[PDB]
């Protein structure tokens, strides 16, 4: 109960929100229906409209105006933002020259340059060109300012995900706004975007920036807008709460606009009908920066414009139907659309079966348009399983498409040409970014970067220390005039063992065989001791950030770091010149498996294991097929360079190491090669533990990984080899999911040419999500700044074109 016969006289947009039933006037009063009697009256005026004309000039002060354009209204902060222009003989903002913001130009008592958030709805990153006509504010911001071509939202790329990703710097699997709709199970509640439970505090973990700056003594503008609010208040408010006194004034605003989002999906992301929209935006950043500029703060404040996720064309034909699949349908719940959720209609029903419900969506029809996962299969990039409210059962839909439970479904419930929530590597999912102000630099391209990274940035901005987050602290340092965050490299943990010869060839009894001078004697041994290590490890060794106990092992081709623990590397490096040649494994070494002299029997693999183990094959980590010479080749049969992999996973393994190795070594003018195991068995996206493993070859202490990295680094000047690399580097890196079938590549009975590179592409990665999962932290050696190592450990290849 609200009684809402308090009134709302001098309290408009109050920033502090008042308990009920003491009733309210702050922005967000509206959606509760809580506002007193006198809200619409005192704070949604709207007498005269939105801007000064000429015979309004000097005019008496009239209260009831949505404006004003009396002489006292600068002082009491609440002319029309066209006022000076109309009645002052002043320019527009955007028909002045830009000049260079060096230092922020402040009125007294400003005690840092306040930040303006301006996020935008669906506003796709293409329209920053295809609409630069008719956005000339927007474009000048941008032509001015820094930007990126585009920003990468998360997935899903829903609204209110990506919005509360901006807002805390997390991932939705870790700030729990997972989807646009959502069931709790431990509430045992639901989550929509019409209605009451949204409003609930336990829907929204982590830390919200607003939080972030109340908390360290920094005041805040109020983050939602009720719909109902019109774009030209807003704004009003915003310069209204810029007058306050110093004391009382916010440092932090953010304004919100529902489009282009609402005219884009009814009309398509490029409708002839969304000219308009798009002007409209134009014209309200307009009156944003005339009213700076009113105020003598254009030159003060740094402005973010930002989209939460763009829009792709997709119509009710293209639906597919679960009833085109499911005997059961009834017996299941879908969260339906641009992305697919399923669980069990009932908890009593103890007949539902997820592994049958997966095997008939499994590549049933030639050319299906969404592909069925369990959760923690999911790509890894997508970071989009490690919540109790994300179903077990996940559908991947192709963009342009919808899968929706029944055909009544869609025809009872075509309206809509556009929508979003596909993969975030969709190039009409991706978004927008520009920086303009005295913190950010003037007139620079930065590359794309992701959403998660900007939440850092604004508490830069702002001078505040951020909450635990997923972004890389300084990886956006380019995009800053001042204020940049000099992180230092991690500490390492562990120090590595360095083993020499220490055990004969007849302590091991491991079921494995193997069918196998003076000048070339000392030649073995100092490659044993790390002669051509300079050539195999480019950018230091990896460190190591747990306490864990572990060997570094030298040879010829390739250096890695053993796990005693794991019995296995967890990291293996190697050089791959663009000259290099593959040769084929010789018949008497088929299945050769050699002991390492090096390493205990204790701490080691053995054949018999995977002898008995009728799942279980073995591969390796640095490619037999690849060594230097026919000598440096029983190097890589070592039982120190073997791993777990199912026979199924062995085709993809071996195409990538027998053909794609040396086409990027050609392609790039040589690459290093890094790859080693993963563990994820909670899939959290971090390192496992050993007491956390579920998996081991039968008989056996040898663990099996979820998971096979590798990361691929060449000179972005490829005009220079790998290994003699002057400035910048370039990297693509996959995390490859370890499965005992293809199911998940529908033409997998096909040649590996056909579909490897495919799956590869799907499952590409940064080099922090390896990070990560692996608790090692690469590139502690290079020339290069430490912020531009952080940018390239974000890089993410997409395999999208232009
Ligand atoms: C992205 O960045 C984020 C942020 O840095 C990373 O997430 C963090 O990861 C940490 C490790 O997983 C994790 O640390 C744990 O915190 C526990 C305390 O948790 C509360 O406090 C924080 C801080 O105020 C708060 O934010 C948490 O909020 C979560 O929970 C509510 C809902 O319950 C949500 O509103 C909120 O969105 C958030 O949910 C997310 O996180 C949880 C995990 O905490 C997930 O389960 C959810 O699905 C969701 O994703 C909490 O309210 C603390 O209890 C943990 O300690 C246990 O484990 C350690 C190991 O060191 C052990 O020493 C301790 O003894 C303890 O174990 C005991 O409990 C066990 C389990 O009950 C039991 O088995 C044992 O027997 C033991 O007795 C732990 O330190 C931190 O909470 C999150 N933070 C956030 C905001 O998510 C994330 O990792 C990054 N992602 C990547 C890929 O890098
Ligand atoms: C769910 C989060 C909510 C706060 O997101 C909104 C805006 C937003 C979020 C983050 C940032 Cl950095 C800036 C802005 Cl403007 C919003 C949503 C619906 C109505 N009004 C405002
Ligand atoms: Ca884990
Ligand atoms: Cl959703
Ligand atoms: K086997
Ligand atoms: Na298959
Ligand atoms: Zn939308």
């Amino acid at each position: 109960w609200t009684a809402t016969s308090g009134s709302c006289k001098g309290r408009c947009f109050e920033l502090q929100e008042v308990g009920p039933p003491d009733c309210r006037c702050d922005n967000l009063c509206k959606s509760y229906s809580s506002c007193c009697h006198d809200f619409d009256e005192l704070c949604l005026k709207t007498a005269r409209g939105w801007e000064c004309t000429k015979d309004r000039c000097g005019e008496v002060r009239n209260e009831e105006n949505a404006c004003h354009c009396s002489e006292d209204c600068l002082s009491r902060g609440d002319c029309c933002t066209n006022y000076q222009v109309v009645c002052k003989g002043e320019s527009h903002w955007v028909d002045d020259d830009c000049e260079e913001i060096k230092v922020p130009e402040c009125p007294a008592g400003f005690v840092r340059p306040p930040l303006i958030i301006f996020s935008v709805d669906g506003f796709r990153a293409s329209y920053m060109k295809k609409g630069s006509k008719v956005m000339p504010n927007i474009e000048k911001l941008r032509s001015c300012g820094t930007h990126a071509p585009y920003m990468r939202p998360v997935y899903p790329t829903k609204t209110f995900p990506n919005l509360y990703t901006l807002a805390t710097g997390l991932y939705p699997e870790s700030h729990g706004i997972v989807g646009n709709s959502m069931y709790d199970p431990v509430f045992d509640a639901s989550f929509h975007l019409r209605g009451r439970e949204k409003f609930n505090h336990r829907w929204w973990g982590g830390q919200p920036l607003w939080i972030t700056a109340t908390k360290q003594g920094v005041r805040a503008g109020t983050f939602f807008w009720s719909v109902s609010i019109p774009h030209e208040r807003r704004i009003l408010t915003i310069l209204q709460w810029l007058s306050l006194p110093d004391n009382e004034r916010p440092s932090v605003y953010a304004f919100y606009s529902e489009q282009p989002d609402f005219s884009g999906h009814k009309y398509g992301p490029f409708g002839p009908e969304m000219t308009n929209p798009l002007r409209e935006i134009d014209k309200t950043v307009g009156q944003l920066m005339d009213g700076l500029k009113q105020l003598r703060l254009h030159r003060c404040v740094n402005v973010i414009f930002v989209g939460d996720h763009g829009m792709e064309d997709v119509t009710c034909d293209r639906t597919e139907f679960l009833s085109n699949y499911l005997t059961n349908v009834d017996d299941i719940t879908l969260v339906p659309g641009t992305l697919g959720r399923i669980r069990a209609k009932s908890i009593n029903n103890s007949k539902y079966d997820p592994k049958t419900i997966i095997a008939a969506l499994t590549c049933k029809k030639p050319d299906q348009h969404f592909k069925p996962y369990m959760k923690q299969h999911l790509p890894k990039r997508l970071h989009y399983a490690n919540n109790r409210r994300i179903e077990d059962i996940h559908l991947l839909v192709d963009r342009r498409w919808h899968v929706a439970r029944k055909p009544l479904d869609v025809y009872k419930k075509c309206f809509f040409q556009g929508d979003h929530g596909f993969d975030n590597k969709v190039n009409s999912m991706q978004t927008v970014f520009v920086g303009y102000g005295p913190t950010f630099k003037y007139r620079t391209k930065v590359p794309p970067f992701e959403n998660i990274e900007l939440y850092n940035v604004m508490c830069d901005l702002l001078g505040l220390k951020p909450a635990p987050n997923n972004g890389t602290h300084g990886s956006l340092n380019h995009l800053l005039r001042t204020n940049t965050f000099r992180p230092t490299m991690p500490d390492e943990v562990s120090r590595p063992n360095y083993p020499g010869i220490m055990y004969l060839q007849s302590e091991f009894d491991l079921g494995c065989t193997c069918d196998d001078n003076k000048l070339e004697e000392l030649n073995k041994r100092l490659h044993t001791k790390g002669s051509t290590k300079e050539r195999h490890l480019l950018y230091g060794r990896p460190a190591v950030l747990y306490r864990t106990s572990y060997d570094i092992l030298y040879h010829t081709d390739f250096e890695s770091g053993y796990s005693e623990i794991f019995l296995m590397p967890l990291w293996t490096s190697y050089t791959i010149s663009k000259q290099a040649e593959v040769s084929s494994i010789p018949e008497h070494l088929t299945n050769c498996v050699r002991p390492d002299v090096r390493v205990s029997p204790g701490f080691s693999q053995n054949c018999l294991a995977y002898k008995n183990d009728k799942q279980m094959s073995y591969g390796f980590l640095f490619p037999p097929y690849l060594s230097s010479s026919p000598e440096a080749k029983y190097d890589a049969f070592l039982v120190t360079n073997m791993v777990p992999m199912y026979p199924a996973f062995k085709r993809v393994w071996a195409y990538f190491q027998r053909v794609l190795v040396k086409k990027y070594a050609s392609e790039r003018n040589g690459v290093n090669v890094i790859s080693g195991p993963i563990f994820d068995y909670n899939y959290d996206g971090l390192r496992d533990t050993e007491d956390e493993i579920k998996q081991y070859v039968e008989g056996s202490s040898i663990p099996v990984p979820t998971h096979y990295y590798s990361i691929i680094t060449s000179c972005l000047d490829f005009t220079q080899p790998a290994d003699k690399c002057d400035g910048p580097l370039s990297v693509s890196s996959f995390i490859l999911p370890h499965r005992p079938d293809n199911d998940e590549s529908c033409n997998s009975s096909e040649d590996e040419s056909k579909w490897v590179e495919e799956l590869m592409k799907m499952h590409t990665a940064r080099v922090r999500d390896i990070e990560h999962l692996t608790g090692l932290d690469f590139y502690r050696k290079t020339s290069r700044s430490y912020s531009e190592i952080l940018t390239l450990k974000t890089y993410l290849h997409t395999y999208e074109s232009e």
